[PDB]
């Protein structure tokens, strides 16, 4: 019958898909404002925390004196086990520990899709805008309890400031959930080598008007038996930003689409986007395409993903030995789920492209996208 180009659908930054899916400026800033807030409260606590540490080495205290101290800061809103956790720590440090906390200020770096460009609009209720921040604490090689202490003291002090605003804690991270706002922000924590760090600080400054070694960046882990696992996000963002100067401008635009798929298709749950990012670069590296027609390419990506998602999908981190999504021997219900959206994507791609009409291929190809598009007009007849 027909054959409908959908290159609009997908491109047109007002009215297509991207143009749904990208953030505004004003939205981005908002975001960015809510990311200085964190930051300026987590230097505040821990420039708090120092300034009782710097009174228990001038001068002997005792644990009821750091108790009472611990308890006037923003350190108070915490529960009074942990604010006692957290004097009991700062009691215990030796001189040598002490020193070193003395002179620890946490470092900050963005890392997930707000920093390399992918944060989509959310679309389903329960879905929300993602900052993912990481703090770092450059140390030799300090407690891994205070650290988290700290900046969950932090977190929590920000949400006994503002209605609606909850504390979550994770494996990885703490989190602030703004459920109103349809905005949360995870801090992942991390330890890095202070020498290093301090070294390298010094050649950037040098350098305007390097990188830290992967090896030594450990992630904290709120509970079980390791308390630290060697995890550096910016393998992630390093290897994203290459595929992207080396597939090209589409390959941002087809990951996000993958998860908006995503998200139109869960509301909560689906393959990570991670997960679809890898696997999507793995397609693109790999199989022949035409970056003029996102629908082309989309069809290809979706033929291939699959047998991506079957044969599991590496991390981009070599040194992690988790699969990003695990090989089909290893699918258990969860798995199979996500198999099967999959599957069903190119039937509801192909079916878009053999629709009767404009309105009917746009009906069509939002099953798998969600109604974001309305724009019918964006598809257009295909060129002879
Ligand atoms: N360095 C690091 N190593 C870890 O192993 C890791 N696992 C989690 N985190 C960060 O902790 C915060 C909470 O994470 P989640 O509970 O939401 O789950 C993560 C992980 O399942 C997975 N993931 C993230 N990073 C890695 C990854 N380096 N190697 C393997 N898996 C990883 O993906 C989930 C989503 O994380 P992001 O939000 O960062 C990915 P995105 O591009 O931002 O996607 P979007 O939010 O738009 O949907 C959080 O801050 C994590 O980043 C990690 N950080
Ligand atoms: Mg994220
Ligand atoms: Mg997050």
């Amino acid at each position: 019958s027909m054959t409908w180009n959908f290159h609009q659908y997908y491109t047109n930054r007002n009215d297509g898909l991207m143009g749904k899916l990208v953030l505004t400026d004003e939205e981005k800033n908002n975001l960015k404002a809510l990311r200085k807030i964190i930051r300026l409260r987590t230097r505040d606590v821990f420039e708090e925390a120092k300034g009782i540490a710097k009174a228990v080495k001038k001068s002997a205290l005792t644990f009821e004196i750091i108790q009472e101290k611990v308890s006037t800061t923003q350190i108070k809103h915490l529960s009074d086990s942990e604010q006692r956790e957290v004097a009991k720590l700062i009691y215990e440090m030796d001189d040598d520990a002490r020193d070193e906390f003395l002179g620890l200020t946490p470092r900050f770096w963005t890392q997930g899709s707000f920093q390399y460009d992918t944060l989509n609009r959310p679309f389903q209720p329960g879905q929300e805008m993602d900052i993912d921040d990481g703090t770092y604490m450059p140390m030799p090689i300090i407690g891994h309890s205070l650290l988290i202490l700290l900046v969950d003291a932090s977190l929590k002090s920000l949400v006994a400031e503002n209605h609606g605003w909850k504390f979550e804690a994770k494996q990885t991270c703490g989190r602030i959930k703004i459920e109103a706002e349809k905005t949360h922000i995870d801090v992942p924590m991390y330890a890095i080598p202070k020498d290093e760090f301090q070294k390298k600080q010094i050649a950037l400054e040098a350098n305007r008007s390097y990188e830290l070694d992967s090896e030594n960046v450990n992630l904290a882990l709120r509970e079980g038996d390791r308390k630290w696992i060697n995890s550096d996000p910016k393998i992630v963002e390093d290897w994203f930003n290459d595929s992207c100067i080396r597939i090209g401008k589409h390959l941002r635009k087809v990951c996000r689409f993958m998860k908006a798929w995503r998200d139109a298709q869960w509301d909560v749950g689906g393959p990570s986007s991670i997960s679809l990012m890898a696997a999507t670069v793995n397609i693109l590296d790999s199989v022949a395409h035409d970056a003029s027609d996102l629908g082309e390419t989309m069809k290809i990506i979706a033929k291939h993903l699959p047998s991506e998602f079957a044969r599991g999908v590496e991390s981009p981190d070599s040194t992690d030995e988790k699969p990003l999504f695990p090989p089909s021997y290893k699918h258990g219900p969860r798995e199979m789920d996500i198999m099967s959206k999959l599957e069903r994507l190119p039937e509801i791609l192909s079916s878009a492209e053999s629709a009767d009409s404009k309105s009917e291929a746009l009906k069509k190809i939002n099953m798998a996208f969600g109604n974001r598009v309305t724009n019918s007009e964006l598809i257009v007849l295909a060129k002879a």
